[PDB]
């Protein structure tokens, strides 16, 4: 589920996205861009297709060689022309196309490929619901979310932990469950929706009040993998020590944090710290918990200014709920804005398809894509 | 020299200069020596460097990187390094290789430390730089630091925004700092050596000494100005507002058309609707292809800036060329400072006659000037 | 005209257009649609190929490929790859994408294929495109394309060999070449249609009735050739060979220095001690730097053979424009075969006069001559 | 790893992108030396950046799991020695002077030179093993064995080592066919190598690891009993030998139909090989025979076959064998007894679908081109001590 950190892994941005991006660079030079290029968007479906059945030995693996799995066949030809005809990027005779629209486009496939229909779906609460520790107060895609309950299940899967006091998530999502209680409360979908603590050690359902309650330890501790407390501790202890020289060698205006479970350094009044130093501390702290041995279940990820080290994982979370709630993963999504490989949502490719937003108003237009359907 | 070279290397690939100094960084970096006195490997640079400000056709830096600007000045890439790393502590990274702005800034330093002549001119690309865009300058710190460089050497405000001939609509967009100009900068002589210049090349203001921005008659400084009659400055207009009316029907667009004298625009209204990047940049070379299309050699420049497109038929860098005819210094003491240094930007021409500093945000800016101050 | 300069990025990548198809080939063969109908992709390409035939100053390929020369021809590249590919079936490949050198294939097959207003002149490099390095002419198979193919226009033999001016040196080189010309070329009139230019562009030979060579009068052709001095020819002469000294001292070359009136090289021992591909390119790059820093800008040329460098005073290029203006030949009606069109090779100048294939070896001169016959 | 989930992994786990860059390694050098070019200071004193690379190059020594080499270059081989890299380029460059160059970075070609004297100098604990790849390094492809001066340096160098030749070359078990392709190899070892015992330390490997045959006094080539060496060779079942031939050979009859050949398909036992047709020998294309061992590899696996074969490209060849060079190397260090650190391997094959390629998992090897650079190596090996 990880260890795999190679030079070439992070300076480059992505394997299948930029795949697409040069093909398309190659057909915009060629000047036949406009033309109908269902020849080529069909050869690169009949790939993705090839993929699905023998993901060991395709011939995307052959040229792709880190290649994620894929869980469905892809239209990436209706995707490219449903982006297309909708922004009409072809058009252009100058500027090619982007890998932010390639995002996009792969992200539309996605969508797509769910005909067969969608179980779970799962959000990243934190710079794809709000910006960066705001409060949820976008009333426009509470709708979409609480529509799309009642025919699924919704989740909210977020490394933010507060322990286990089950009153705190709520002020992160008090204006969510108010619109809750005005049209679910009445429908029977209140009791499908769900949220994540940690990466995966907090779980709290709904109550009929429109309100977040801790669950059983026995009703999930068997379905989550088993970690030695001594190990948990452990993980913390090689990384509060890694982060103190990382602070030392960069001399930084930050700190600590210590928690059960999850520890972080947060940059105190404030004083921002440099996006490549927060990358090299990542790979500092894995290849220290390589060099320990340790198989347990954790994640270090880059988001904004602050890092972060859980003993749990976001993939976890959505193994959770898939075991527990009887789906497969073929039938289940994430939406998240950290896919890098220092990111936390990375894992979710893993066991479930995924979605990649850079603001909370794509998963607005990304839900009213998926609604219209 | 028209500025006519729209290549798709241009756009495909960064600035030539710093991402020659991060592959060799990033060799420096794999080869586990970056931490190391690695003076041998920063020095021939600067030997580089230094040939470049004699033989710019015919040095090896051209022959290595073809299309390098100018150096007006020869550049410290040894000290700028030194000082840097001493700061930030780039060079102790193991796992995360130098970056492009690291040595963005790096470069920025560099061209400062190279001043050791002199500075006679200061040049502030107005939005973006010395606030965010479509705001009113507010901020007090940065016109202090402001303040005390205005008593050494004359400072410039050009802008890319269009008032027309109006002083009183620009002191609105920089009220806070003609304020902290009433309160320290009135005893001395530099009230007189503050200028402002509206639209690219357009329209030139200055500072009474009542700290009320007026506006300097056109007959003084027209004459500096390439001779562009009212004529040929209207078709470069109408050939740009055919271009955008094609880009409004090619792509869906919620977007107005502003027209004034001497400048067209592009701006969204809100139900503002966002456009996309990628057709900003697809319509500025669309208007410059169809320029050169009619055999318009007048200087004019088209750029795609934030979340807007507009022609104006002033250059930035006449801007500057006119205050160095002006107050008669040469191009070696003249430096600007601004956000928008790629091929689509509006600052870049200032390579062909200014020193330049590329700054993202009006924070870099005031770091920018504190260093430039410890001289 | 003038010979253009170079950047490091140009001498990496031989030829831009040739990489300009491969990199897009690439894309088609990494997408699995390279075997399928692909014209569209491939007319699109004819498209531009057309557009820059027809402005060649303001046309897409221009913007993509900044370094793209003169299509004197409307290049068929549809047509052109199809026969390629029904021969070789290299779109049949599914793990390794098609090379540069099939493209070249396929470049010089389009060129070939644009020839249907026809040919007037043939021009063929001696050395290494009709025999290997430095041997007499033998062969009979190639020696009847060139009899059919001398009936029927005229043939020239461009070779930057100097053997000064007499006509007994070159006949050597091409015994069996006139042997043959007297079996089937003298019973008509195509031996007066036959010529062989000395030294790239300082000497120049025609057929005669016996199937002998012997050297035009001076004064039939000097007026075509742009004069330069005894004193200017000397200088290119004196700094090329200190240049040679230097390039012998710092790699220790086990090499002499060979002079001649209007050219100078570098040539190996005899024992034929070889001597490094690298140097040589090299010692192109050092002259070249050289004689542009001594302001000159009489026609020279600085190429790298294959076993030896050479410096002429003279190129292919003028040699090819002296033919022209003796035979009243248009640019559009000629045609150049030769082995070196890198940058540091004395064929590539052709590019900017002439229709050129692009080869390696006798006997892909031969596949060129058949094609061309086969029309 | 074992060499059975190396082989596993090598016709199994190429990339395209790996596959274009020949070798990491030297891509790795060739980046740094390109800067350091770029950047004009390659003509001072920089063992500033040269033993930093050699740093590197010892934690791989002791760590090849997880070290800094191993996070740059993913694909990296496991260095049995020390390698000097700092010494290897003093050495090269103090004679070839490629420092003084101005306008032409070193090439691929100059850093594999480069690579392939830090590998030799890495020898000073010494040597007890040399094998020769035949064809291309010992002699031209297809031809025998006549040069004099390499008799000279082997016949030396077979005083103080073991000597082996393992080659792709398949003649069942006659000697006498073997003899003919080195006879003035044993002519000259008959003059100046009965008096020693060193010619009972000379094997000759045929097939690519199923043949083995040794010098007897006559200076005649005998073969080896079967009884005396089968053990430590990994067994085929006879019907899966069949089934990679046969799988291979039908995949050279759709290559001959995908692109129009004048080619011929010779079947062995345990060896089946595309060789081209007469003249009256037509040319058969790079790409192609490249492409055909990617098709013989992709539907080996198809069939779930995970016995070690080799399927490699030999200029104008193609061939598969039930066997390759690397389990023939493991079989002589068991049969003499010699660590993988004291054994080296020259030859032309290195490359990925090459014949040679194997050999870095469990020796020394060094990258040679031709006969003529084949002699430059044991020249400077006999010049260690
Ligand atoms: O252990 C935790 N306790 C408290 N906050 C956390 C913890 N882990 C991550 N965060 C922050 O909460 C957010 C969680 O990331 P997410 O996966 O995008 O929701 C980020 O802004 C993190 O900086
Ligand atoms: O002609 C003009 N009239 C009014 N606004 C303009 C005009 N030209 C540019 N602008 C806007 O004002 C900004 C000024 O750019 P800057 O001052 O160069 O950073 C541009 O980015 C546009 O948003
Ligand atoms: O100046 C000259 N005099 C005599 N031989 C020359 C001269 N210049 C070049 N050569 C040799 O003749 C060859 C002509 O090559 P070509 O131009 O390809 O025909 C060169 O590669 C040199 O070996
Ligand atoms: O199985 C075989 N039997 C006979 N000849 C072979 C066989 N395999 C390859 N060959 C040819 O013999 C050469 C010997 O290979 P090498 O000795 O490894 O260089 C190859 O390059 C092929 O041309
Ligand atoms: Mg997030
Ligand atoms: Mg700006
Ligand atoms: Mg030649
Ligand atoms: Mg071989």
């Amino acid at each position: 589920w990880n260890s795999r950190y190679s030079y070439n892994q992070l300076k480059n941005k992505d394997s299948l996205i930029m795949f697409l991006v040069e093909i398309f660079r190659s057909l915009f030079v060629s000047n036949c861009i406009d033309k109908n290029i269902d020849n080529v968007l069909l050869s690169i479906e009949e790939m993705f297709i090839d993929h699905y059945y023998n993901p060991q030995h395709s011939r995307l693996k052959y040229l792709i060689d880190d290649v994620g799995i894929f869980f469905t066949k892809l239209p990436i030809t209706k995707a490219f022309h449903t982006y297309n005809k909708k922004y009409r990027i072809t058009k252009r005779l100058y500027a090619p196309p982007t890998f932010n629209e390639v995002r996009h486009i792969l992200n539309l496939a996605q969508i797509l490929s769910l005909e067969e229909g969608l179980d779970l779906l799962t959000f990243d609460a934190n710079e794809t619901l709000y910006p960066d520790g705001h409060d949820f107060n976008d009333e426009v895609l509470a709708s979409y979310i609480s529509c799309l309950l009642k025919k699924m299940n919704i989740a909210i899967v977020t490394a933010a932990s507060y322990n286990n006091d089950a009153e705190k998530y709520q002020k992160r999502l008090e204006n969510l469950l108010k619109y809750f209680s005005k049209h679910n409360i009445k429908d029977g979908s209140y009791k499908n929706f769900y949220v994540m603590g940690g990466e995966s050690n907090y779980l709290f359902k709904c109550n009929e009040e429109a309100t977040l309650y801790s669950v059983p330890e026995n009703e999930w501790r068997h379905y989550k993998k088993f970690v030695d407390y001594d190990t948990v501790q452990e993980i913390l202890n090689i990384s509060e020590k890694c982060l103190e020289k990382v602070i030392k060698d960069f001399g930084l205006c930050a700190q600590i944090q210590r928690k059960e479970k999850s520890i972080g350094l947060v940059p105190n009044k404030n004083y921002m710290i440099k996006y490549e130093v927060l990358e090299e501390a990542v790979i500092r702290i894995k290849k220290e918990i390589i060099k320990n041995k340790i198989t347990a279940p954790y994640c270090a990820f880059n988001g904004g200014q602050d890092l972060w080290v859980d003993v749990g994982n976001k993939a976890e979370g959505l193994l959770i709920l898939q075991k527990l709630l009887k789906i497969q993963k073929k039938k289940c999504c994430h939406i998240g804005d950290q896919f890098l490989h220092s990111g936390n949502d990375f894992p979710t490719r893993f066991c479930s398809l995924t979605l990649w937003v850079s603001n909370p108003q794509e998963t607005k237009a990304c839900l009213k894509s998926i609604m219209h359907l």
